[PDB]
């Protein structure tokens, strides 16, 4: 009901400090052009972007050649009966030793994966899908945080292809929980609009190609769960289920008509997108690196504007700066320890006691609760700041 934070349980324990760029979780690099050596290191500050470290795999994702059997139209291979095999559940380290001995004897695979970010500071990968012509794997990648980097043998292996259908955060999550990378990516999603289809959506390639009507009833559900409820396995297991079928048919489209190198060529850079702590963005913001976005109002005074007064700015920066530090150190989201409606309550009625704190109107979280007097406190000062200046 409550459901334990699964953090409590990581082996490494989480830092939202950010004292420092992101370090690559990386520890062996197979399918290696470029030594480990050459990585680990630095680029340090610039105009455009201060000191950080680079993408491990970069040079490989440029340089590996692709496997010959993706440049052919070849005859496609259609999904697997769904009633004739049960996903196959893995939250051990041996069920994982076997499933990555069984993907390293395949041609291409289908990978997708569940996030959480309501209770979780930069967030957690919950789940991570994967299958083969034969079978779907539903992996566990809370239990096996620390162990699933050995899937890099397999994702940074050009010899096989992986198929994603948009990518452009899998690859962010990957790394940024897990140390893994990916060399040899076919982004369904680029390849869809390649080719010109009306939707450019998984649900859309999903019903058309697939006669599988999907339901958005899940990219709000709590994948930290477990056990999986039946219909949300059911869900996950669609993802990746037929993908490389739909992967064919959009393969051999893009042969003939010769566009693949275009897709191919997107795809890469999907794969070779960075992941960097906001505090070390690069300036300039661009589709080669991500840092954390606010799923809510504008920094500061937002424009939600709910007839957020002049003076009443200095306040509104200050909930915001709390807001942010009680949540990097709870390692929870801004919204669960206070979303912008109650924040903008607390300036719009500007309560200065305990008991006008917690019974504003709006109703209140259990952070405004626990922390009722600091932000009386807050509050209380704000307005004297203002009588006072001016
Ligand atoms: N419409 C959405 N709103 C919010 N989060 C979403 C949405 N769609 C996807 N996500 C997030 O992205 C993860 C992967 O979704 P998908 O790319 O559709 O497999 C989900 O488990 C959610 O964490
Ligand atoms: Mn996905
Ligand atoms: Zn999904």
């Amino acid at each position: 009901g409550m459901v334990e934070k699964p953090q409590l349980k990581f082996k490494s324990p989480i830092d939202n400090s950010e004292s420092h760029p992101f370090i690559p979780l990386l520890k062996e690099k197979p399918n290696a052009l470029k030594p480990l050596s050459e990585s680990l290191r630095l680029v340090d500050d610039d105009e455009n972007n201060p000191s950080h470290y680079p993408h491990p795999y970069e040079y490989e994702i440029d340089h590996q050649e692709y496997s010959p059997e993706i440049l052919q139209i070849r005859e496609e291979i259609p999904s697997k009966s769904w009633d004739d095999s049960v996903p196959i559940w893995v939250d051990t380290s041996t069920e994982l030793e076997s499933m990555l001995e069984d993907l390293k004897n395949t041609k291409e695979i289908a990978v997708d994966l569940e996030h959480h970010d309501y209770r979780s500071y930069y967030g957690i990968v919950c789940l991570m899908q994967i299958s083969t012509r034969e079978r779907d794997y539903l992996v566990d990648t809370l239990k096996l945080r620390e162990n699933l980097h050995i899937l890099n043998e397999v994702f940074t292996n050009p010899s096989i292809v992986k198929v994603f259908h948009g990518a452009f955060m899998d690859i962010i999550w990957l790394q940024r929980d897990l140390g893994l990378y990916v060399v040899g990516l076919f982004d369904t999603y680029h390849a869809s609009k390649a080719i010109g289809l009306p939707r450019h959506s998984l649900a859309y390639l999903l019903e058309n190609f697939a006669n599988f009507k999907t339901s958005k009833k899940y990219q709000l559900a709590d994948w930290r769960i477990r056990p999986l409820s039946k219909p949300m396995t059911a869900a996950a297991r669609a993802d990746t289920h037929f993908l490389l079928n739909i992967y064919d048919q959009l393969r051999n489209k893009l042969i003939e008509s010769n566009k693949l190198a275009g897709v191919l060529y997107e795809s890469r850079n999907v794969a070779k997108r960075r992941f960097e702590y906001s505090k070390y963005r690069p300036l300039t913001p661009s589709s080669e690196v991500y840092s954390p976005i606010e799923k809510e109002s504008p920094w500061k005074i937002l424009m939600y504007q709910y007839n957020i007064p002049p003076e009443r700015e200095v306040l509104v920066r200050e909930l915001y700066q709390w807001r942010d530090l009680i949540a990097r150190r709870d390692d929870e989201s801004p919204r669960f320890v206070m979303p912008n409606q109650l924040l903008a309550a607390l300036v719009a009625y500007t309560p200065t006691d305990v008991i006008g704190v917690v019974s504003l109107t709006n109703g209140v979280t259990e952070h405004v609760r626990q922390n009722a007097k600091l932000l009386a406190n807050l509050i209380r000062d704000a307005l004297r700041n203002i009588k006072n200046t001016n």
